[PDB]
C-alpha cells in the first residue's frame, strides 16, 4: 500500500505544509541540477534565440518525508498530486518560451527516498535568448547560455548546484544545419543581486562555430576565379581591343551578379559582415583592372613611338602589383577571421 | 505557520473581499510601477509590432493587509492563491498579445509587508504594436512606446506611477539584428479621457536608429563608382565608337544587376523610401550619359564642319555638367536624411 | 457592500437563470455595438485574410437586474462570475481565429445600472476573412468587412444595433505597409436567412487603397528607361553592326532580368495583375525593336539602290511609330487602371 | 421555464444515462450530417494540406428526450450542459489538427425537439490534409477530401448520412489565390473495415482546378519569343548570327533561373520544367547548329561554302517543324 | 447498466487504485504496441525533425478488472473517466512536438475485457527529431525513428513489444514533396539504461531516399550542355578571336546564372554538398576551357600544338570526375 501511505506523509493528519520549504527556520535547502538535452537547433537571428528539449533533474533533502516504518525503500509521488509537496521554483532566466510535455501521460516523476531525499525529473521544451554578433560572418562563432535561478528564493533559504559528473549531457548525433555545438560546455555561476535580495543562479554555456563550407565553394572560389581572370588582360598588347574590353566588362559583369546572387541567401543585417567586404574587395579588384586598361589607352591614345613604352610600362607593373597586392588583403582577411 | 496566518487575513474569518480595492469609500491606489527588459526585438514593420520579455514589479498599499502580532516582518501569498487578494486591472494599452511563464513554478511572486505594502512582480511577454515609418530607409529612427493603463478603475480609484530611480531597465548586451536601442528612454503620461471617464496611464518610450553599414558598403559606395565611370565617356572623341558604347553599355547594364541584388533584402512596404530614390537618380545619371552620346553621334552624322562644332560642344559642357548635377543632387540627398 | 449586493440579484434566493433571455415572453433584447480598433493589419494574399485588434461594447437591459434600495447607482460584476449573468451569442461571422485577452488581469467590464441596463466591454484578437482580387494590383482596391452576428437567437428575441455616434473608431496614427486604411466606414445590415429563421448580422465595410510608388520608381520606371534605350538603335545608321546590336541585346537582356527580378517582391497567385501585363508589353517594344534592325539588315544585305532606300524607310518610321505606338498603350493602360 | 423543464428530462430522477446511446438494445443510431464551408484556403503542398472553417450540423433521434407537456416544441441545451446528452462521436478522420470556436459566447447549439430529435449545430476550424501530386504543374487539378467518421461506435450501433438537399454549400465569393474550387463536390462513403469492427464514414470531395494566366504571360510567351529569334539567325555575317544565337541562349539561361524562385518546392519533375528544358535545347542547338558551319566554312573554297548552305536551308523548316511536334504533343498531353 | 457497472469495479467500495500497477507484487506488465500513420510529413532539415499523425494502440491485462457476472462481454470506459484506470507512462523519446485530439469528442477509446484485458486507442500528433546529414545532396538518404520509451517504470514492472502482425501501418496514397517513404520500415529495442535503472523501448526505422528529377533536368543537364559548348572552341582556329572569346565569355556567363539561380532552391545548410561539388568542377571545365585560349594567343607550332590536345583531355578529364563521381554518389 506505497500510494496509501504517502498521504500519510503528506495528507491532513501529517501536518506537511507544501508552501513552507525544508528547514523553514534554520540553513538553506541545496538543490543538485542536471540536464540531458536531446534536441538543440533552431537557432535563429531574426529573433536571437534558440530551442532546446531537455530533460532537468532537480535532486534534494526534505527530512518532513524521511520514513522508515514501510518496507519499500523509495515511493513515487503521483504527478496529479504534485502540489501536495515543497518543491524548488527554479525557472530559467533567459526563457522567451516554454512548456512540459503530457503525452502520452504527464512527463513528471517524484521519488522520495527513505532518508527523505527527493528525485525530481522533468521534460521540457525551452525557447531562451542568446545575443548574437555577425560581425565575422561567416566566420564567426557565437556562445549561448542557459541560466538556473530562484524566482523567489534568496541565497539563504535555496541553493543550486550542478552535479560533479556530467551534469549537462548531449544526445548521440545531433546535428545543426549551420553550426557545429562543440564538446566543452563552460560551466558557471550567475549569482544576481539586487536590492531585494541576492539569488542563486548556475550557468551553462555552449559554443556554437560556424561552418563555412558552402560559402566556401559557392561564392569565396568562384569570386576568386574572376579575379583570376581579371590579371589576364594585363598579359595582352594595347593594340588588341576587343579582348581586354569583353574580358574586363565580362569579369566587372560576372562579378557583379555573384555578389547580388548571393545577398539572397545570406543573413538579412544592418551591419558589415566579413563576407561583404570580400565581395567589396573583389570588386574593386575586377573594377580597376578595367579602369586600368582605360588609362593605358588615355596615354597610348596619342600614338607616339616614346610613350608606348612608358603605357606598357603601366602594364608591366600590374601583372606583379594586382596579384601581390590581393595576396597582401588575403593574407590579412584570413589571418583576422582566424587569428 | 505564516501560511496559516496568512489565511487568518484572507479566510472567511477576516471579511476581506477581493473584489473590493483598498481605501474603497476615499481615495486612489497609487500604483509604483518599474520594469526590467530581459529581451528586446522581433520588430516587425509586416505585422508593425515588437516583441519584449519583462519583469513588472507593482507597489500599492492596503490597509486591510496591515499586521503586528505575527514575528516574521513580511509575509508571502502562494502563487495559487492570487485571487483571494485585491490587485490593479493593470493591462498594456498598445499589446497585440500577450501572456504569463509557469516553468517551472508559476513564475509569480507577491509579498504583503507588516504596513500594508503589497510588492507584485510578474514575469511576462508582450507584443505590442508600434506604428512605423520607413519613408527615410535606411536612415530613419523609430520611437516604439508602452503604456500602462487601468482597464475598469477611473483616476478617481486608481492611479500608476513609475519608480524615481531606473523605473524601465534593460539587460546587458541585448543586440538587435537592425536597428540600435538607444541608452534614452522617455517617461510621460497617456491619462486616456472618454465619455465613460478618465484613466490612470503611464507610457515608457524607446528610440531606435537602424545602421547604414551594409547598404553602403553594397550599394551607396559601388553605385557612385558606377556614376563616375559614365562621365569618362565624354573625354573620349566621338571617333571611339567601341570605347564609349562599351562604357555606356557596361555601366547601364552593371546598375542594373545591383539594383535587382539590393531588392532582396529590402523592407517589405509598397511606398517610396529614400534608398529608392537613390537608386532611380543613379539610373538616370548613367542611362542619360549614354543617351547624351546618342545626341553626340546624331548630329556629328552630317560630317561637315558646323555639325562636327555643335557635336564637339555637347561632350565638353557634359564634362562640367554631370559631375554639378549629380553633385547637386547628391548635397540635397545627405542633407535632407541627415538634417 | 457592492460584491455582496450583486449576487442577492444573481445568487440561490433570486431566482435569476443566466440561460434565459431577458424579456423571456415576447420583444427582442436591442444590444447595442460599438468597436474601438487598436490595431489593424497582417493583411495577407495567401491565408485571404487580415488581423484586427479591438475593443466591442455591448449594451442592453435585463429588468431582472432593475434595483433602488442599494446606495451606488451602478454595480460591477467581476470578471470571474460573467457565467451568472445573461449575455449575448455575438460571434463574428468571418472569424478565421479570435483569442480573449488576461494579462494581467481578465480583460472584461460589466456593468449593470440602477435602471436594468447593461454595459459589456471587452478586448478581443481576431483574424477575419477578407477574399481579395489582385486583378489590377497595383492599382487595386480591396474592401474587407467584420460582421457581428447572433448565433442562435432569431430577430424575434435578439436584435443588434450600431451606435448613432462614431460606431466605429480607429486609433490615431496606425500605418499599413502596402495599403492605406481609408476614413470612411460603410455600416449596414448583413441579416440572414436560413431554413431555421432569420437571425439578425451588423456589418461594417473598411475600403483599402494599395500603395503605388515603390513599384513605381523601383519596376514601372526602369522598365520604362530601358524602352528609351531601345529607341535609339533607329538614330544609328544600319552600317554600325556593334552598337546597334549591342543596345538591342542590352535591352532585351536588362528587360528581362528585371521581370524576374520583380517576381520575388510580387504577391505570388496564379493569375495575371496589371503589372504583369506592363512587364510583357514592355518586353514586345524591347523585343520588336531589335526584330525592327533584323528585318532592316535582312533588306539592306544585299546592297543595291533601291534596298538601301527601303531599308532606310523602316528606321524613319520607327522613330515616330514606336514611341506613338507606345503613348497610345499607356494612355489606355493608366486610364483603364484609373478610371 | 425552459431550462429547468429540461433538467427535469436530464437530471437525477430522470435516469438519463449521457454514456449510453438512444436504442440501446436495438438498432443503429442514424446521424444525418451537413457542412456549411465559410473558408476554404491554405492549400499548402509542403505541409501538403489545407485550412477550412465549417458549420458542421448533426441531427439524430433520442426517444429518451421526447416529451409533450411542455408547450414550446423545442428545447435549447446551454452549450455548458454538453456532457449531460448523449452525442455522436464524430472525428475528422482526415485532420492534421482542429479546433472550436469560444468567441464571444461558446459557438455550439444543441435542440432537442417534442419528438425526440436532437440537432446539434457546431463551429470548426480544420486542418485536413490532402495529398498533392503536382507532375503537370501548372496545368494540374487537384482532389481534396473531407472524411466524418465515428471514432468507437460500429455499424450496427451507429451509422452517419448526408443530408438529401445540399449537404455541402460553399460561401459566396470565396477567392484561392493559385487554384479555382469547383462547384461540383462529390459525395460517397469511406466506411472503414477492421479487425474489431466496420466504422461508419460518409466523405465530401472538393477539385481545384490550378489557374496558369501568369506563367502563360510572364513565362511561356516569351519563351517561345527567344525560341523564334534562334530561328531568323538562320553565313558571312559573324558579328550578327553568333550574338543573336548567343543571346538567345543568355536571354532563355535568365528566363530559367528567374523563374525558379517563384515555383512551388519539390524535387521531382513538373510539366514548366520540361518545357524550358527542351526550350532549353531549341536555342541551344540553333548556336550548335551554325559552329556546323563554320567548321565546315571555316575552308573557304568551292565546295566547301555549297556544303554550308545545305545546313541553313534544312534548318528554315526544321527547327519549326521539331518544335511543333513536340507543341502539339506538350499541350495535348496536358490538356486531354 | 454498463455505465454503473464499472464504477462498482472502479469506485470507492471496490478499493481499486489507479496509481499502482497490475501485478504490482510480482512480474512485468507486458504492453503490446501498434500503429496507424495517416500522416508523414513536414520534414525540414531547417528545425531538423518531421511532424507525424497517428493512432496509437496498447493493449495489456490487468486482473483487478477481470469479472463475469455482468451480460455484456466487454465495457467502454468513458475518455472522461480515464483517470480512474491504471495504464502504461508510455512517452516518445524523440518528440519535440506532441499533442492529443479533442475534435468532436476526445478521440480516445478504452475497452475492459471480461479477463481483466485493456484496450487502450488514442489518436496524436508528433513531432520527432530526425538530425539528417546532407552531404551528398541530393542523392541522400535519411533514416528517421520513433522511439515509445517507459517514462517511470524499469523492465521488472513493465515491457513494450510490438505486434507479432503488422505493428506500423502506412495509410495509402500519402506523398512527400521531396522524398519517398521507402516501404521497409524496422522495428527494433532501443531499451535505455541509466545509473537509475533499465528502461523499456521501442522503435521503428522509416527510411527516406529523397527524389533527383528536378535537380537532374534543371541542373544537371544544363550544366552539361554548358560544358559542352567549352569544347566547340577547341575546334575553331586560332585566327578567330571575335567567336572563341565570346564562347567562353558566354559559357563563363551562363554558367554564372545557372550556378546562382540554383541557391534560391537548395536547403539551408553550411556545408559542402556533393550538389555543390558538381557546380564548382563545372565552373573549372568551364573557366579552363577560356584559360586553356589565353596560352594559345599568349602563344604558330605551340599555339596549334595545345588545342589539339585539349580535343582530346578535357572531354576525357570530365569523364573521369563523372564516373567517380556517380559512382561514389550511387555506391
Ligand atoms: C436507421 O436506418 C436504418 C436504415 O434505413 C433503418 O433500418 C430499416 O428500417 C426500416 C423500417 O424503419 C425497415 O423496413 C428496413 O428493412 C430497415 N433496414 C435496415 C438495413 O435495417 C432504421 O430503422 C433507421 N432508424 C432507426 C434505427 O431509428
Ligand atoms: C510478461 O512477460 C514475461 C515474458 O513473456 C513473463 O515473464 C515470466 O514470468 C513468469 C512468472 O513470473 C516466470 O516464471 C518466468 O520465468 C518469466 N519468463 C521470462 C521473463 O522470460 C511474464 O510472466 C509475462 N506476463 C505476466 C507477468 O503477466
Ligand atoms: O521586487 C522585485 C523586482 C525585481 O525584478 C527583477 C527580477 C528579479 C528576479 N527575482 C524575481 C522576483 C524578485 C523578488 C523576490 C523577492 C522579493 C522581491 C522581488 N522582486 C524581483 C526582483 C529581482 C529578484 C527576484
Ligand atoms: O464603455 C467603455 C468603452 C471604452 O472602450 C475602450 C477602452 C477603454 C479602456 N477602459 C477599458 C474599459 C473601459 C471602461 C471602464 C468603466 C466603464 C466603462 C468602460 N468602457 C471602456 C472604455 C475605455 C475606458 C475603459
Ligand atoms: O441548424 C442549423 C444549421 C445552420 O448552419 C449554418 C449556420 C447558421 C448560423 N447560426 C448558427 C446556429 C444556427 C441555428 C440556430 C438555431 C437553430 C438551428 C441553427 N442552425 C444554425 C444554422 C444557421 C443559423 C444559426
Ligand atoms: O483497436 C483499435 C485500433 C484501430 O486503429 C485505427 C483506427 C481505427 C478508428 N477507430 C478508432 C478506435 C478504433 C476502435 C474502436 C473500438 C475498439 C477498438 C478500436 N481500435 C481503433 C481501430 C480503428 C477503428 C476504431
Ligand atoms: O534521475 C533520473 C534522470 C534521468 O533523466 C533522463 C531520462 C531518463 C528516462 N526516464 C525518465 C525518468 C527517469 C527516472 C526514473 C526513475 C528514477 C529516476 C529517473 N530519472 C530519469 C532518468 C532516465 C531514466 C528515467
Ligand atoms: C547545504 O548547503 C551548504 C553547502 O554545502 C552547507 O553549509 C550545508 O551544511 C548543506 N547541507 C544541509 C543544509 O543539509
Ligand atoms: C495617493 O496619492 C494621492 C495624490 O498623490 C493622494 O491624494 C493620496 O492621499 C495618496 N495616498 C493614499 C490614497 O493612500
Ligand atoms: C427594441 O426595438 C424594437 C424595434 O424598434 C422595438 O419595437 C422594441 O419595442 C424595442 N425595445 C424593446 C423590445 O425593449
Amino acid at each position: 500500500s506505497p500510494s496509501d501511505f504517502l498521504d500519510k506523509l503528506m495528507g491532513r493528519t501529517s501536518g506537511y505544509d507544501a508552501r513552507i520549504r525544508p528547514n523553514f527556520k534554520g540553513p538553506p535547502v541545496n538543490v543538485t541540477c542536471n540536464i540531458f538535452i536531446n534536441s538543440f537547433g533552431s537557432i535563429a537571428e531574426t529573433t536571437m534565440d534558440y530551442r532546446v528539449n531537455i530533460f532537468l533533474r532537480q535532486k534534494w533533502n526534505d527530512p518532513r518525508l524521511a520514513y522508515s516504518e514501510y518496507p519499500d525503500d523509495s515511493l513515487d509521488l503521483d504527478p496529479s498530486m504534485l502540489d501536495s509537496i515543497w518543491k524548488p521554483d527554479l525557472f530559467f532566466a533567459n526563457e522567451k518560451g516554454a512548456n512540459f510535455h503530457e503525452v502520452t501521460t504527464d512527463n513528471k516523476l517524484l521519488r522520495i527516498f527513505k532518508n527523505g531525499n527527493v528525485l525530481y525529473s522533468i521534460r521540457l521544451t525551452l525557447t531562451l535568448s542568446c545575443p548574437m554578433d555577425l560581425k565575422n560572418f561567416p566566420m564567426d562563432v557565437q556562445t549561448c547560455i542557459m541560466q538556473l535561478e530562484s524566482f523567489g528564493y534568496t541565497m539563504n533559504d535555496l541553493i543550486f548546484e550542478w552535479q560533479d559528473e556530467a551534469p549537462v549531457q548531449v544526445a548521440e548525433g545531433l546535428t545543426l544545419p549551420q553550426f557545429l555545438l562543440k564538446e566543452e560546455k563552460d560551466l558557471r555561476y550567475c549569482t544576481k543581486h539586487y536590492n531585494t535580495g541576492k539569488f542563486t543562479c548556475i550557468e551553462v554555456r555552449f559554443h556554437l562555430e560556424r561552418q563555412m563550407g558552402y560559402y566556401l565553394i559557392q561564392m569565396y572560389i568562384p569570386s576568386l576565379l574572376i579575379v583570376i581572370l581579371s590579371w589576364v588582360s594585363f598579359w595582352i598588347n594595347m593594340d588588341a581591343a576587343p579582348a581586354r574590353v569583353a574580358l574586363g566588362i565580362t569579369t566587372v559583369l560576372t562579378m557583379t551578379t555573384q555578389s547580388s546572387g548571393s545577398r539572397a541567401s545570406l543573413p538579412k543585417v544592418s551591419y558589415v559582415k566579413a563576407i561583404d567586404i570580400w565581395m567589396a574587395v573583389c570588386l574593386l579588384f575586377v573594377f580597376s583592372a578595367l579602369l586600368e586598361y582605360a588609362a593605358v589607352n588615355f596615354v597610348s591614345r596619342a600614338g607616339t613611338k616614346v610613350f608606348i613604352d612608358r603605357a606598357k610600362k603601366i602594364d608591366t607593373i600590374s601583372r606583379a602589383c594586382f596579384p601581390l597586392a590581393f595576396l597582401i588583403f588575403n593574407i590579412f582577411y584570413w589571418v583576422i577571421y582566424k587569428i
